């Protein structure tokens, strides 16, 4: 399987664009950003709503926990590779403590409303404009040739009021090279597409296609997570509960992948389910025929199939939102 976009960007760029175990780091000054406040986590980090002291304007501190430094190196190129990129969130500084060299990567500050709050409070347009501009930052990203690999809620922050949206969380992603086996241990749980459940390690850009898709599926049925699964394999027999055993199967052999027989007998046969029995009375104002069309494109078990995030910004389920762009 190779990407059917975007393949050649490393190929043809210099060994220093995508060569991040090569980077050197150019410490910035600890003591510009101060912590104010702590506003998220994750198993690898602590993350603080700062101030810039030099000229008081709110901040990211992103404090790191110790890890390989490879993969704080791969975090750092890929912001830096993305930095200026539409809806990419910005990377201002990169600064350590002296004693215990911990290091902490600091961000531009988005004033982000929590999603499990804001998603059920957007109007089907906002939903509409939100996909749109995410969709901007994944072109961009695959464009430039890496997979961002943790395309979540959470990873995505919003400032309702200024209707602005970043694209945080660049820690799992990754350089995409034609034929290259990658850990399938990336994204999260619900957003985990097929590829990475049934082992199929050489997958590409249109991952991140899966994980908007899931995230898609959340905010017009007004479920989340969409796809609810307590461990991988149960992961995938949520997701084959869905789109029927048929498609899977075909995906299967077109890959030449075997599944893990308790895999398999948990998986077991299931019909497909049309997108429609999930519409409901509180999910009805937002489920029309454009975004089950576009939902469909995008949750399909072939990678291949799946639209790329070009493609998707000019689905008609979008139209509104390029002519309100366009005058
Ligand atoms: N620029 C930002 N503006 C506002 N809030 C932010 C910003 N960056 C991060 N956060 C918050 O910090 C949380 C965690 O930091 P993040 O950069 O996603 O993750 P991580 O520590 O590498 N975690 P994870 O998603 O589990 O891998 C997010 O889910 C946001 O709520
Ligand atoms: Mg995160
Ligand atoms: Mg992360």
């Amino acid at each position: 399987s190779k990407a059917r976009v975007y393949a050649d960007v490393n190929v043809l760029r210099p060994k220093e664009y995508w060569d991040y175990e090569a980077l050197t780091v150019q410490w910035g000054e600890q003591d510009d950003y101060e912590v104010v406040r702590k506003v998220g986590r994750g198993k690898y980090s602590e993350v603080f709503e700062g101030i810039n002291v030099n000229n008081n304007e709110k901040c990211i501190i992103k404090i790191l926990k110790p890890v390989k430094k490879k993969k704080i190196k791969r975090e750092i190129k890929i912001l830096q590779n993305l930095c200026g990129g539409p809806n990419i969130v910005k990377l201002l500084d990169i600064v350590r403590d002296q004693h215990s060299k911990t290091p902490s990567l600091i961000f531009e500050y988005v004033n982000n409303t929590d999603f499990k709050v804001l998603y059920p409070t957007l109007t089907d347009y906002d939903i509409r404009y939100y996909i749109y501009e995410l969709l901007k930052a994944l072109d961009y990203c695959h464009s430039q040739g890496i997979m961002h690999r943790d395309v979540k809620p959470h990873n995505v922050m919003i400032d309702h009021e200024l209707r602005k949206l970043r694209l945080i969380d660049w820690g799992l992603a990754e350089f995409y090279h034609p034929g290259k086996e990658y850990n399938v241990r990336v994204a999260s749980r619900y957003f985990k597409g097929p590829e990475l459940l049934v082992d199929l390690q050489d997958y590409d850009y249109s991952l991140d296609m899966w994980s908007l898709g899931c995230m898609f599926a959340g905010m017009i049925f007004r479920k989340e997570p969409f796809f609810y699964g307590h461990d991988n394999h149960d992961q995938l027999v949520k997701i084959a509960k869905v789109l029927g055993t048929d498609g899977l199967n075909v995906y299967l052999n077109k890959y030449r992948i075997e599944l893990d027989p308790q895999l398999e007998a948990l998986v077991g046969r299931h019909s497909r389910k049309p997108w429609l029995k999930f519409m409901n009375a509180d999910n009805q104002h937002l489920v029309s025929p454009e975004a089950i069309d576009f939902l469909d494109k995008l949750l399909r078990y072939d990678h291949q199939e799946r639209l790329t995030a070009l493609e998707a910004m000019t689905h008609p389920y979008f139209q509104q939102v390029r002519a309100a762009e366009n005058s």
